[PDB]
C-alpha cells in the first residue's frame, strides 16, 4: 500500500503549507506534545503523521499532530507493540 | 468494538488532564468539559484503535461538522476558521 | 514588520539551568517561597506547592538570576505556557479574591 513520490512530496507540502498557519501556528505556541502530554519549547515540537505519508496518509489537520522528539523518534523506530508499552509507562 | 477501550481511554489520567486543558484539536479553542467530546483522528470505520495516539479532544462543532459535513464541505469550515 | 531570528545556544540553555539550581539552593529563595506568595495569582500555598519560573523563559533569552526569576504555584506556572499571551491574561484578569 506504499505511495508515489510525486505523491510522498505531493503531500509534504500541503504539510509545509499547514504547518504555516493559525492552527499549527498556535499549536507549537502552547508547546503540549500530543502523545506524552509534556510541555516543550515551541521549537522542539514536530509536526507528526498518524497515517504515513507513504500509506495514503493525507497532510491534514485530521492526521497530522504536534510531537516532541522525544515520543515522535520512539514512533518511527520502536516496534508497534513497543509504542504502547512507552506510551502506557509515561 | 472497540467501543471498549473507548471508554477506557475517557477514565485514564492522560486524557483526565487532556480535557482539563480544553484544548481542540481542530480549532485549537479551548473548552469546558461539557463542549468537549473524544474524536478518532484516524476514523474507526477504517479500522483505527482507540489509543493515545489516535484519540484527540474536540469541540461539538469540530466533532459534528467534521461528522456530517461532507468531504467538501468540512474542509470549507476550517479555512473559515 | 522587519523581523530578525534570535538564538540560544544549548551551552547557554545548559549555563542558564546550572545557575538556577544553585540559585534554588540559596537561603534567598528559600527564604522566597518561605512566604508561600504565588508571584502569578498571589495566592498562598505551602512552600512544597510552588515551583521556580523564569518571567523571561531560559529559551528565549532570559537569565536566572533574582530579577527574572520568580515563585509560581503548579496551575499558574503550566498555564503560563500553554495559553497564548490572551488567554493567560483573561486568566489572570479572572482570579477574585
Ligand atoms: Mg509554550
Ligand atoms: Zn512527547
Ligand atoms: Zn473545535
Ligand atoms: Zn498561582
Amino acid at each position: 500500500v506504499e505511495v508515489s513520490e510525486q505523491e510522498v512530496k505531493r503531500e509534504k507540502e500541503k504539510a509545509r503549507e499547514l504547518r504555516r498557519s493559525q492552527w499549527w501556528k498556535n499549536r507549537i505556541a502552547r508547546g503540549i506534545c500530543h502523545y506524552c502530554g509534556e510541555i516543550f519549547p515551541p521549537e522542539e515540537l514536530t509536526m507528526d503523521h498518524l497515517v504515513p505519508v507513504v500509506r495514503g496518509g493525507k497532510s491534514t489537520r485530521g492526521n497530522v499532530v504536534p510531537a516532541c522528539k522525544e515520543c515522535n523518534n520512539r514512533k518511527k523506530y520502536l516496534l508497534p507493540v513497543e509504542w504502547e508499552e512507552y506510551l502506557d509507562s509515561l
